[PDB]
């Protein structure tokens, strides 16, 4: 699988293409299953494009899963 | 704390300076405590300079902790 910790959203990539890429790489990694979701969330925050990073930090505290953040972002495009 | 998933060894940084930087950022993150060590190991493998990446993958299967990998690398300089 790809090096998950190297995955960033590039300037010709959408957020969802980066999320899909990232998640596939995390799932193929040696991380424990319980580590996957928190890693994915941190990488969403840190490795998306700046405008998306800024949108993610507006999300309510009740949205905690990767899927909730994906929907939050996509539904605001 | 710093964005752990953005931390890479730069060309004027030693491995240990990167490990220390990385580990401080991981410890200050919201990751669950059990996720820290596997994240650190993956980032050692993925985010160090190529020569160090190549040295790390020679390590025996018995070396599993961050500290064991740090000693492995430093003791071979």
């Amino acid at each position: 699988a790809g090096p998950w910790a190297d995955i960033m959203q590039g300037p010709s990539e959408s957020f969802v293409d980066f999320a899909n890429r990232l998640i596939k790489a995390v799932e193929g990694s040696d991380l424990p299953p319980s580590a996957r979701a928190p890693v994915i969330i941190d990488c969403f925050r840190q490795k998306s494009q700046p405008d998306i990073q800024q949108l993610i930090r507006t999300a309510p505290s009740t949205l905690t899963t990767p899927g909730e953040i994906i929907k939050y972002v996509l539904d605001r495009q």
